[PDB]
C-alpha cells in the first residue's frame, strides 16, 4: 500500500535509497521514525 519498512528516517529523503528498490516506490514519507514507502 503504503509499506512501511525498518529504514529509519527524521526527513522523508532519508527513505529514499531504501523505498526506491520497491517495485512501483519512490521516496516515501518518514513517519514514527520509519520510512513509509
Amino acid at each position: 500500500g503504503s509499506v512501511v519498512i525498518g529504514q529509519r528516517c527524521y526527513r522523508s529523503p532519508d527513505c529514499y535509497s531504501a523505498c526506491k528498490k520497491l517495485v512501483g516506490k519512490a521516496t516515501g514519507k518518514c513517519t514514527n521514525g520509519r520510512c513509509d514507502c
